[PDB]
């Protein structure tokens, strides 16, 4: 007959930006967390809780992942077409499932958690037919949530984090600078997003002696498309006198980092300076707001107040700020730590926040467009540090080329 | 004075390859299906499913994404974070909730399914959470399956999703020309990519009159890397005799395609060359399976007969093949139409298969790598058409830049 489970431990253990101890002290947290709620078992699906534990991405072609963490042991399941892939990248053990048979993945969880009776799972990602599943093919075993307690542990960075967050700015950087350089009148949009992307995976491939490069996207933005900070980049011929939108996201071992920037092309009218002027002005009052000890609502509250002098408020599009780690366009993203009007929880050192105000104007309105900067900051013990070292407002933001 | 879910319909539609006819056929199956079963309004929340009935692709940042249909109207529920974009691109109406009250979204799905009782979402996509908010903000309203149909109706393919899948089977064979074009010893990975991915986005952006350039990549694979048809580019150096993996993926208007192939780089020794020739036979048998009658499983247990062969059976990757559509590496794929042992469904005419039968042989045997194949097969009344033109075989994917 045909294999259901087998080791497929192709090659040597990978390259990773992280020690031993890192990877260590990540999986003694489930344990230590495992024990004190009699959860004998972890089991993640996520991509964002699978490469915050393991260190590995991967991806999901309709497919099931995951990995589980008992109390001594620590094994990623990956399907039969990652091959090796899986082994080399994760920290701990593997098996591998194939696709000759429905069940094989729940064959292979059933493997890594024989004698388990309460096994704990991420109410985040699990989905209602995936939990039914579960509960058929592990009879007698009641199902607690991780996905919280996880998303808890995951908003305080410890250092070897932060190092590679810097290091994620600083590609940022890099970005920028090669979006600046080619912004001009005529130039469509995907022009400028193939020479950002391309030169932050270079820079990538060049700052690391394995890595994977994957996900670096770049968003460029002009006229009407600068409405929505997520909208993709289009064929857009840049006119000048138009709104632009800088955006470069290098993504490095499944870590994200960010630079948004507003910007012109040639030059900047009057009407379109006072709404990028007022927001410049929210954003360094946000940079003030990150504090450790300050509520999420709080700050919230006052930048709104800001934008209520000017009225400005009725223009907002999101939220202010948004908590970093191991997240991206399609996984991630801590809940717990979000910039909005309900959110009373409070800063810690440790976390990686954004500062991010802005302010859309519809079409048909003078200074019609996007208006957004963006910087990130690690929360310290008296404050905040700000890593994204591009220029702000338009001191320099005024691209002539 | 803060806005829950306001109506943002910044701009005018934007250009669709899809007629407004093929969009209300999508959209009044799912009403054709809702009288069947008595199902009030319809809740979709994944990519798949709201990019296939209103052709908008969101983009998923931690936030809630819907569409409500009801017997008479189809709306999209986008986030203030995205502007106008949702409605511009969605093939119906749109409202827009905001991120200061954690409920927002769940108001707009309320306004839109005011007196129903019966709600059809989708059991793959919602969490365990998400379904328990659902009924919190929808008291006494019976939730069931819709993504199953769902899934069904999509595997039947329309003249213009075929038509859109032609074009996107040329920017394949468009993104491998620049790929083995870039192939040389010495050349990383990386550089092979994004050489490979530019011409693909060059070559979308002008072949409509307005289009989203997003998430179109590539995947080569040299060496070891190889060993698994998903693993990311590296900065792993191409050298003499490596086997290669070209892949190409455009991703167009949410609808995906790919072509890929094994290669070499300067020659192909001959344990693996014999390994290729293997394998490039049983792609060829499987082509000629791909028949309106056959069935799934029945395909797969008799390419099954040619690999024991030679005995290379205990090296297969994955299955042979999965439906076409609307998917990606993060969404989609219709998991009734997979060419499994175990899948019991009977191919139809409409239907968009692949054939890619892959072999890996581990590092430190004779022909080590991952060897693949990949064509585009659209489901006739009599046969299959393959729409793939790259060359297949050792006869011309011996690189000898």
């Amino acid at each position: 007959d045909m294999l259901h489970v087998m080791k497929w431990h192709n090659g040597e253990k990978d390259y990773s930006p992280f020690s031993d101890a890192e990877m260590t002290r990540r999986q003694n947290d489930v344990r230590g967390w495992m024990a004190k709620n009699n959860v004998d078992a972890a089991l993640f699906t996520s991509y964002h809780c699978i490469n915050y534990y393991s260190g590995w991405l991967y991806c999901y072609f309709g497919r099931k992942y995951g990995m589980v963490i008992d109390h001594n042991n620590a094994t990623t399941i990956s399907a039969g077409i990652d091959g090796g892939q899986p082994w080399r990248r994760s920290f701990g053990d593997n098996i591998t499932y194939t696709d000759w048979r429905r069940d094989n993945f729940y064959r292979a969880v059933r493997q890594l958690t024989t004698g388990a009776k309460r096994i704990g799972i991420e109410f985040d990602h699990v989905n209602l037919d995936f939990r039914r599943q579960l509960e058929e093919a592990l009879p007698g075993v009641e199902f607690v949530d991780i996905s919280q307690p996880s998303m808890w542990m995951r908003t305080i960075k410890s250092l070897e984090e932060q190092k590679l967050i810097r290091e994620g700015a600083r590609v940022c950087d890099v970005g920028g600078a090669a979006c600046a350089a080619a912004i001009k009148a005529g130039v469509p949009e995907h022009e400028v997003a193939i020479a950002t992307t391309n030169a932050m995976i270079r820079e990538i491939a060049k700052s690391f002696p394995f890595v994977e490069l994957m996900d670096t996207w770049t968003w460029f933005q002009s006229g009407i498309n600068t409405d929505g900070a997520h909208n993709p980049v289009t064929n857009r011929i840049v006119q000048s006198g138009d709104i632009l939108s800088l955006n470069t996201f290098p993504m490095i071992f499944g870590y994200y980092t960010a630079l948004e920037r507003t910007l012109f092309c040639d030059h900047v009218d009057d009407a379109s300076l006072d709404i990028w002027e007022k927001n410049v002005a929210v954003h360094r009052r946000g940079l003030e707001l990150i504090k450790p000890g300050a509520r999420c609502k709080d700050i919230a509250l006052e930048l709104n107040e800001m934008y209520r002098e000017w009225d400005l408020l009725k223009y907002r599009s999101f939220g202010y700020g948004h908590s970093f780690g191991v997240l991206c366009h399609y996984y991630g993203r801590e809940a717990g730590v979000e910039l909005r009007e309900d959110i009373d929880t409070e800063l810690k050192p440790g976390m990686v926040v954004s500062m991010e105000p802005m302010v859309m104007l519809p079409e048909g309105m003078p200074g019609a467009g996007g208006y957004r900067e963006h910087d990130i900051l690690i929360v310290g013990e008296d404050g905040a540090e700000n890593i994204t070292g591009f220029p702000v407002g338009p001191e320099h933001n005024i691209i002539r080329n």
